[PDB]
This record gives structure tokens, sequence and C-alpha cells, in this order.
């Protein structure tokens, strides 16, 4: 229960839409996308500008109301919602500017990745985000953020130019490399530690057609399709970008009907550049093993976005143990394949990508983004729909991680689940961590954004 | 030049941005899509919300400036900018709010398709809309709008619920079937003569993977290919959906090279169902002749949505022919075929569209929209770059529809070029004209909203 001249006050600055516990659109503005995270939040405040930001970042803080703060709510932690605070509910503010002779794009704090690719490839732009399309650009940005563009192109932390940012204190700020350059180094990897960004502005890229091939391997020929790949990758173009997703089959047409919810190798495969030159590197890899149900197709880039993942199913709940890895032993290799071939739910993937290319490339102290040059990242994502099933299918995650504990070192701060807030420390490393510490003290120091794999103050 | 005093009363109401003829933001927010229309206004209201297009309406009132309305800025015609007048402009008006519980979608006037379909998509779920995802909502809606989901769950306007409305003298409204059902009458197809609908609800459906081809035709094989579509189409169950568009064809590494750049059949179809039933089909359909450069694939919608058109090459300038059909007769397949073999752009297409289904089982007069009856759609769109070659262009698609007259009738509105004013009554019929003339008399007796397929009012 709350202040009512403060709550009046802050309301008296805000133009958006507030949901308490008693109203309507209370119990779905407050899912997030982990379904195991059943939170009920004291006021979700649904804020449609710069301004109403402002106002809920200084009603919160005064009140003493924990602040979660939601961009797309795909946090694989659960920090979009929180138990008797505020949630400052960016879901409405989407907009994206394009301009076409800049190649560059305004994009607001809430955006979800598929709005800010339609609005690019009006233009034919783009700058590389993540793989699927309902994910918000906020928490992918702001902890580093890598899909199918990102061996050519980079992170999208690599292709951001400035920050509009509401610091803990009520303040606007302009973050650049020429304005407040240590908060601009913060925000490129630090999260939501420093403030509520409200718009992102990108570099954006010319990228027509994609040649993209889809595929599935036995695992059979598990040891032959990963040991290809780990090969192929590591005198690879950034042109060609190639990941393995082991999963149940999924029961499309294209498959024999035999495969159908047995593990199999799922193996994506696209070309950034001319799609004659991708037709024959794509063929070049397809065939490690025996491809099943081969799909092939130049796309627009806008639907290679859209399309993971094969089967276009929502799971409702979540867990991911995720590492990365300096190089893949072909022990290693067979722990992967031993870990998949007990996979459960129709929605689990142990995902195997390979980053490197343009990340790499980055000095490391550039930005506050961790393990550039280890070019291996694999994600243990268990999904699944029957909250009796919880145990098992964490039991998998966790069981395929500490199989292959030690291959793996880092971490990717945006596959961290709920209970790894103590993985920050080790995510970042000892240097970058403690010059995040400095920039916290700086910008947040009684650490009002603290839900978010957090960086204390000092 | 206008009035300091009132001037400064819109202003002062108004929380978007503002874009004179000497910002920098001015050559680039009055160009639309179609890159032929060429105009300066006096001014571009960039609206944020409900409240600020209720303060550009009444100013323009006020100041007797002819008001564009913007939303994705695709009009054919060129009508969402205008010479001297106001634009007022939704483009970053983007948010829409989906329930899972409600299968309901709220989006605000200034959407883009990717972006609604990416909203509704985060659920798996969906409503008709186009075929090119970076359209805006707001006027395909207020067309009628038709695309991949059309013959099984009919127009974009027969999923519509409810529009918030601005109308010319400044108020809001609420028009649906209990509220204003005259108005909601005459949206739902009458353009944006009714004023500016600042939010569309609409009602979604599940669809999941969605199994699509795409393939292409010589014109040796025009005539078995086209008369098959027409006998299949007029039996064809509402979950197929197949269309032709024929054009030179894109130098994509499916197609052998000898192909590139000649006449062509482009085939897209789709089964809105099970895929395995959907293989079947699109199967049975695939082969009246050889299929050249084939891609077939289980998408998500979102990802069907993002895929029109192959090459995803953006036109700078477009002109277009579009009438309908109750029937396509083998003289007009000829006349079809042979003015194909003419085209002179690679970004030209002939489009021929088999719409009924759920389309032509509503009631006529259900909605503004006219003739639901008639299942050919053809539209001749010539679409390149040189501003030195508009006449030759213009000339393809002329002198296409002029060969085919005595079988086009009516007209689609959202398809009509900048010459086409006089076709808003062949293109009504005079039942609808007259009645929707009785709509304009009460709700906009001065005409304000001028810029579109007309209806003056009384
Ligand atoms: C299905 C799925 C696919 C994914 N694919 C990819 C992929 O291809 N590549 C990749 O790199 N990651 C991927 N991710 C991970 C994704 O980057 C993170 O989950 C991300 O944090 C989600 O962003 P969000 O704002 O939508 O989530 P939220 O839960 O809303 O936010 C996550 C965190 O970011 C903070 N935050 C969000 N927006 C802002 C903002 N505007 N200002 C300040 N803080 C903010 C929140 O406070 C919170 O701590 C995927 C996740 C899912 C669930
Ligand atoms: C590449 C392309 C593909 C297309 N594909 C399809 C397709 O598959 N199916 C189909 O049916 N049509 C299709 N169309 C046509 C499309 O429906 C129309 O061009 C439509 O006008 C697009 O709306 P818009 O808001 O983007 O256009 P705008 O130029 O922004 O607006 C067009 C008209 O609508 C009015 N208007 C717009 N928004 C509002 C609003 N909120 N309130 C009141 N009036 C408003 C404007 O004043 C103007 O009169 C396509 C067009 C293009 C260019």
């Amino acid at each position: 229960q709350l202040d009512p001249a403060t709550l009046a006050a802050f309301s008296a600055a805000f133009r958006g839409e507030l949901i308490w516990p008693s109203d309507a659109d209370y119990d779905e503005a407050r899912r997030i996308w982990n379904g195991t995270i059943d939170r009920r939040p004291a006021l979700i405040a649904r804020c449609t500008s710069t301004p109403d930001v402002v106002a809920a970042v200084s009603f919160a803080r005064k009140s003493g109301l924990l602040v979660a703060v939601r961009g797309g709510g795909h946090s694989m932690a659960g920090h979009s919602v929180c138990d008797g605070g505020i949630v400052i509910d960016l879901s409405l503010m989407n907009s994206i500017k394009v301009s076409r002779r800049l190649r560059r794009a305004r994009a607001q704090g809430g955006c979800l990745l598929g709005a800010f690719d339609t609005a690019t490839q009006a233009h034919m732009l783009a700058t590389p985000a993540g793989v699927v399309s309902h994910t918000g650009l906020g928490g992918l940005v702001l902890g580093g953020g890598f899909g199918w563009l990102s061996r050519k192109y980079g992170l999208s932390i690599d292709n951001l130019t400035s920050v509009e940012i509401v610091t803990a204190d009520g303040g606007v700020l302009t973050a650049s490399d020429t304005e407040n350059p240590d908060l601009f180094w913060a925000v490129r990897g630090g999260g939501g530690n420093f403030g509520v960004v409200t718009a992102f502005e990108f570099d954006l890229h010319r990228v027509g057609p994609v040649r993209f091939a889809s595929t599935y391997y036995s695992l059979d020929e598990g040891p032959q399709v990963i040991r290809a790949w780990r090969d192929h990758m590591a005198t690879a173009p950034d042109e060609l970008t190639w990941a393995l997703y082991l999963r149940l089959a999924p029961p499309l047409p294209e498959l024999p009907a035999d495969m159908h919810g047995k593990p199999v190798i799922c193996a994506m495969s696209c070309w950034i550049g001319d799609p004659h030159e991708g037709e024959r590197q794509l063929e070049s890899i397809l065939h490690a093993g025996k491809p099943h149900g081969l799909t092939k197709a130049t796309l627009p880039y806008r639907a290679l976005q859209a399309y993971s993942f094969p089967g276009a199913v929502v799971p409702d709940r979540i867990y991911t143990k995720s590492g990365y890895l300096n190089e893949l032993s072909d022990e290693a290799t067979d722990t992967v394949l031993e870990h998949a071939a007990d996979i459960a739910s129709p929605f689990t993937q142990l995902e195997l990508l390979y980053l490197g290319g343009a990340v790499a490339r980055v000095p490391d102290d550039a930005t506050a983004y961790p393990n550039r040059q280890s070019p291996f990242v694999t994600n243990l994502a268990a999904a699944w729909m029957d909250p009796t099933e919880d145990a098992r299918h964490t039991a998998w995650a966790r069981e395929g991680y500490r199989a292959l504990a030690g291959h793996l070192s880092g971490g990717y701060v945006n596959f961290m689940n709920p209970g790894e807030a103590d993985r920050t420390r080790e995510a970042y490393g000892a240097a970058k961590f403690e010059r995040l510490q400095g920039v916290k003290a700086k910008y947040d120091p009684t650490n009002l954004f603290r839900l978010n794999q957090n960086i204390p103050p000092s």
C-alpha cells in the first residue's frame, strides 16, 4: 500500500496505462515468456514515452518499490516481473524510425525483434539481432545480442551508435562514443544495471535475399556431423553461418514419419552474401551426413528472421544452462550426443552455435561483453508444458551442463536461468566486472535496477 | 503560412514531432512508397497518441489545410502525402496488445503488418492481412485487405471487431456492431473517408506451421498452368490458396541461369491446415507444367508473411492497373500470357489471384467492401527505378488492362493508381456508393478527409 500523494504525483506525470492487481488486464500483463515465473507485481506501468519512464523510475525510487523492467519479457531468468514492486513495462513503446539515406534506425526500448526487422527491411536494410521474431530488443541488445548476421556484422552492440537512457535518479541521458562514454561502454554488454533505455540507434547494412538451408541428421551420424561442423567453422568465411539444434524431430511432412519425435540433429545454415555463392557453399556443408527433410530457399532477411524454429510451437515452461567453449573436443562431442539421445520434451533443444567472425575481431575491452574470443556457445534449453514434469526437464539441462562443465567457461548473461544470480562475476570476469562496478556506483549507486544479471555498486 | 495563435494552440496540445519544410526530417518524411509522387506538405505531424490525432485534425480544420493521413505509406494512388497541407502521420503509433486468452489484438493506426504478425505469432495467433510485411495495417484494412489467410478466414475487415476513430469534428468514437454501426459498416471497405482509426481490434485464429511452395513455369506451358489454376480454384477447398505472378525470373540460384530475366509464371501456394494434408494438396497442383526453381517448406506463419516477394527488392517507382473477374476465359488467359512476355522491368508483376472462399460467403451488404462474389483479381503492377523510363512501364500496364477490359469489373480501392479518382463509383457500385455518401454526410459533411478513393458527402 502506497502514499496517496506520491502515486497522485507519479500518475500526474504518466500518460500510459496503470494495471493494478484488481484490474482486468493484470494477470496477462504480468505473465512473461518463462511460465515457471509466477510473480504478482504491486503495479504494472505500461509506459508510452520517455517522460513516462522518467515518472515511473522516480516514483519507484522514493516509494521504495522493487523495480522490474520489461522489454519483450523473454528473460530466461524471469527478471521482467517482480513480486510486490513495480513493472516498468515498455512493450507499448515499439516505434522504429528508419532513414534510407542514413542506413540508421532509431528503435524504442520495447520493440520486438520482428517489428525492428520489418521496418528496416522496408528499405532492404538490417542489423544483427536474435533469431526468434518476438524477442524484445531491449533485453537482447543490452546483453550483447547475436543471430544470423553476427559472424558477418558483429553483435547488436557492435552496431549500436547511441542510446537514450533514464538513470536511477530520474535524469535523461544520451550515451554514445562522444557523450557519457563510460556509460556507453557499460550498456553494451551490462544489461539493465544502469537505467532504462528508451531508444536505441543502430547502423544498418544492406541485406538482400540470403540462401538458407535446414535439414535433419540421424544421431547415427551424430559424430561425423558435429566433427565436420567444428572443423569447418574453424576456417569458414564470415559469410557462412551454421548451427546445430539437437532436438526431437518435429512431425513435419518433409521428414519420414518414422523419425518423428526421435532425437535428431537439426542443422540450420545460411550465407550472408550472393545466393549463388551461398548455393555452392551451403551444399558443400550440407552432406556431412544424409540430410533428411532438406529445405533450401532464397529468403528475404525478414523471412530468415521469422523461420526459427521448425514447428513454431510456443512452450509454456523453460530452463536454460549455457556456457562458452574455446574448443569442442571429440570427448565433448560424445557427451553432447549421449545427452541429446535422452531428450524427453518435444520442445527441448541442445543448441551448439558458432560465433567468432566479426564478433571476435572487436577488441576485448571495447565493450562490456565478455568472451568474444571463445567461439562456441552451447545452450541446454529445456522447454515443456506440464508443470508436474518440471524436475525431469531441468534435470536434463542440469546434467548436460555438468557433464560438459570444464569445457565450459564464462556465460552469456541473456541465457541465465532464475537460479544463476551468482554467475555474474564468472560470466564477465574480474576485470570487466570491476569496471562495471565503477560505472554502477556512478550512475546507479543505490542499485535501483537490480532485477537483471546485477552488478552491485562500488 | 498560418495563424500564430492556433498554431500555438495545436503545438500546446500535441505531444508528437512536428516536421517543417526546413527540418532535417522533411525530405524523407514526405517520401512514400510510390516514388512517382513528389509532394511537399506544409507540415508533417508525427502523432504518438489518440489525443495527438485529435489535435492535428482540429488544427487542419481551423486552418483549412488539406489533410493527408499516412499509415504505412503504401498508397498506390499517393494519398498519404499532400502538396501544401498537413500530413497526419501515424507511423510512430505502432503498438499492439495481444491477449492470448481472448484471441484478441489491438493495433494502433500506424502499425506495419510485420509488427502486427510478430505480435500475434508470439502466441501462435494470426488474422488475415497482406502479403508484404512493410505495408501499413491502417490503409489496408480500411479497404478490406486480403492475403494468405483470406480464403480460410476472410478479409481483414471480416475479423475487425471495432475501431477507435477520430472524426472530422475532432470527436473520438467507437464503432462496432453495437456502437455507431452505420460507421462500422463504412470503415470496413470505405477507406479513410470517415476519420482516423487510431486503434483496430481483431479476432485472432490459431495458425501453426503452414506448408508452402513457390515455383516457376515457362510461358511455353503458360496455357495449361493458368487453365489448371482457374479450373482447380473453382473447386478448391478453402484451406488451399494459390496465386500466380507473371514476371521476369529473378536471378536466383534455384533457377537455371537460362531463365533469369525471362518472362515466367511464379506460382506460390499454401495450405492453411495440417502440413501433411498440405503436402499432398500443394503437390497435386504443382505439376500442370514442369516446375522450376522449386522451393517447398513448412513455415511459421510469420515466415510466410515475410516471404513475398522472391528477390526482395524495393522498387523506387510503381504504377498499377487492377480489376476483378467473375470468370477467366481462354481468350483472357491468352491475353495475359502475351502481355507478360512484354514485361520489361525486373520488378514488374502481372498478378492473378483467386479470392472466393470465406470472402465470398459474407453477404454482399454486410460491409462496404464490394465484389466479394468476383473470385478473380488481376493487378498489372509496373515497378521500376529509372525516372526517364516512366512512360514505357506505365504504357505496359495501361495496354494490358485495356486488352482485358470486358473481363474486368469493379476495382479494389487499395490498388488504384493516382489517375483513377474517377473509378470510385464503378468500384463500389451504385448501391454501396449511395449508402456510403449517406454515412459521409453524417461524419464528414465538409469532406475534410478527401485524399482517398474519395466518397463525396450526401
Ligand atoms: C525464444 C528466445 C529466443 C532467443 N534468441 C536469442 C538470439 O537469437 N540471440 C540472443 O543473443 N539472445 C536470444 N535470446 C535471449 C534474449 O537476448 C534475452 O532473453 C533478452 O534478455 C530478452 O530481452 P527482453 O527485453 O525481451 O526480455 P525482458 O525479460 O523484458 O528483459 C530482460 C532483461 O533486460 C532488461 N531490459 C529489457 N529492456 C530494457 C530496456 N529497454 N532498458 C533497460 N533494461 C532493459 C530487463 O530489466 C531484464 O533484466 C532469446 C530468448 C528467447 C526466449
Ligand atoms: C508492396 C505492396 C503489397 C501489397 N499487398 C497487398 C495484399 O497482399 N493485399 C491487399 O489487400 N493489399 C495489398 N496492398 C495494398 C494495400 O492494402 C494498400 O496500399 C494500403 O493503402 C496500405 O495501407 P497504408 O497505411 O500502408 O497506406 P497509406 O499510404 O499510409 O494510406 C492509404 C490510404 O489509407 C488512409 N489511411 C491510412 N491509415 C489510416 C488510418 N489509421 N485512418 C484513416 N485513414 C487511414 C490514407 O489516408 C490513405 O487514403 C499492397 C501494397 C503494396 C505497396
